[PDB]
This record gives structure tokens, sequence and C-alpha cells, in this order.
């Protein structure tokens, strides 16, 4: 899975810095490139990160409600013209935690443009795991849940 985009997503901590870094695999600089993030439990974007993300017409984010410096959208839409297929169009804003729930559920982060929507690179963000993926123990066709 996901071809046509290399997209990693990693966390690091400093409320904790999450970046995007994605780069389109064609040769021309893809037009209308659509970024999809979804937070975790109980975390919010950075009403001042966020806003400095959408400077410009290089960027474009919709209209979200500002409370407490927290943005009010738990899936975040970053709509951006071009995605460079040289260099790497990496973006960081902060999550803040407000409120604590038992059993953090991991976040996703989506990369499609207009002439394939039918591009599935998903790639999931954990701050205790790696790769993001919820822990299944899996041998080989059958699977089952661990916990």
């Amino acid at each position: 899975v996901c071809n046509k985009f290399h997209l990693n997503v990693s966390v690091e901590n400093i409320a904790l810095m999450l970046k995007i870094c994605t780069r389109y695999l064609g040769e021309v600089d893809s037009t209308m490139t659509i970024i999809d993030i979804s937070m975790l439990t109980g975390f919010l974007p950075d009403a001042e990160d966020l806003t400095r993300l959408s400077k410009g017409v290089d960027r474009y984010i919709s209209r979200y409600e500002v409370d407490n410096n927290m943005a009010q959208k738990v899936a975040v839409i970053i709509y951006l013209n071009k995605v460079s297929h040289s260099e790497d169009e990496c973006l960081h804003f902060k999550i803040l935690k407000h409120f604590e729930v038992g059993f953090i559920q991991p976040g996703s982060v989506k990369v499609y443009s207009y002439y394939n929507l039918d591009e599935k690179c998903t790639k999931f963000y954990h701050p205790d795991k790696g790769t993001g993926l919820l822990n299944k123990i899996c041998i080989g066709n059958v699977c089952r849940c661990a916990g």
C-alpha cells in the first residue's frame, strides 16, 4: 500500500510536536494535494501554530473555531496547491491534550490529490508506539486481537 506518495509521520515530545513530511512519486509537482489529519483522543491543534501553517495562498485551512488556544477540529484538513517531488515539503504543529482519557487511540494522516482520489496512503501515529498500529498478534493469514 502507499504507492504514488512517500509519507511517513512521526511525533516527538516537547502536548507534543506532530510532524508530517511528504513527497510525490512522479516527475511533476502534483496539483491540489489534500492532507487529511485526524487527532488522537482529546488532542487539539494549537491555534497559533495552525495559523502559522495557513499563512498565504500556499496552504489553506478551512474555518475553525478557537477556544483556550486549541482548535476545535478533531479532523483537520490542509489544502496545498503543490507537492514537491524532489524535496520534502514538511510541516509541523503542536497537539494540546486538555482532557485525559484511558486508552489513547491512534491518529491518522492521509494524502491524496485531485487526479488520484483513488489513492490510499494512510499512516497512523501513536505517541508511544512507532508504527501507530494498535496491537494485534497475527500469524500469517488469520489474525487476532492482542489488547
